[PDB]
């Protein structure tokens, strides 16, 4: 097997509906590595195509300080190994629950930071007519000693021109991709940024649907038990308005006043 052969698994660190992630080292470099280990996905199917989607989109994006790099997939037996890099901060999704289970939280400082370093890596992805179509706080990784973020999970990148759209978590959907308006998708994953600042500001769960759903799509911020600046929260909110045309772009993003 060349999963035994090339690397020694030293833990599991993640088990989901999409596979089991070990944090493993590789004999050769002695580097830390993250693999996924999922089932071999159907031929002709969906999953085949995220798959394909992900490689196609670390192939044209390459190597970028703000995107979880990927260096090789293959199968053994039934399932599929893909070897990540390894970003020992964990997801963002899992430092929110850390931050409930301690008490601590995302200061306004660091929400900037969150804001700006994902909004460099989505600017970088825009830059090369790519969208990622699942921004979400699972898919947002931490690299430390002091801070990195970066972009993960590019199964569901498409082209811009010529997209091909499998819809992302319905919580940070934006209203017209629902609406199978596909002809501003960047400003999809900006939305979907937003929402994403929002839960690591200590928001309530997300509504997957109902009255608070389109409560959000209306514009309106969910809200957030921490003092912010009315700069920021008008940040937030204009990122999530229901004109995706009045969203600012990434590139607009980054170069903000409001951030640092
Ligand atoms: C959503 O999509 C994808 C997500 C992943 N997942 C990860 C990537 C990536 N990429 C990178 N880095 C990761 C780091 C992780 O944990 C770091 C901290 C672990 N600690 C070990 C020590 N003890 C004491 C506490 C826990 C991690 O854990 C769940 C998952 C990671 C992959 Cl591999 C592929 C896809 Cl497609
Ligand atoms: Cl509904």
């Amino acid at each position: 097997s060349r999963y035994t052969t090339e690397f020694h698994e030293l833990e599991k660190i993640g088990s989901g509906e999409f596979g089991s992630v070990f944090k493993c080292v590789k004999r050769l470099d002695g580097c830390i590595y993250a693999i996924k280990r999922s089932k071999k996905p159907l031929a002709g199917s969906v999953d085949e195509q995220n798959a394909l989607r992900e490689v196609y989109a670390h192939a044209v994006l390459g190597q970028h300080s703000h995107v979880v790099r990927y260096f090789s997939a293959w199968a053994e037996d039934d399932h599929m190994l893909i070897q990540n890099e390894y970003c020992n901060g964990g997801s963002l999704a899992d430092a929110i629950s850390e931050n409930y289970r301690i008490m601590s939280y995302f200061k306004e400082a660091e929400l900037k930071d969150l804001l700006l370093q994902v909004g460099r890596g989505l600017r970088y992805i825009h830059s090369m007519s790519l969208v990622h179509m699942d921004i979400k706080p699972s898919n947002i990784f931490i690299s430390r000693t002091k801070v990195m973020f970066k972009i993960g999970d590019l199964g569901h990148v498409t082209r811009i021109s010529s997209p091909q759209v499998e819809e992302g978590d319905s919580r940070f959907l934006a209203n017209e991709v629902l609406q199978e308006n596909y002809t501003h998708l960047p400003k999809a994953d900006i939305f979907a940024l937003a929402l994403t600042v929002v839960c690591a500001a200590g928001a309530e769960p997300l509504p997957r649907n109902g009255d608070q759903w389109h409560e959000i799509r209306q514009g309106r911020l969910p809200r957030i038990p921490q003092v912010l600046s009315q700069e920021f929260t008008e940040l937030l909110k204009v990122m999530i308005h229901p004109d995706p045309e009045r969203r600012p772009s990434a590139m607009a993003l980054v170069k903000h006043s409001v951030l640092l």
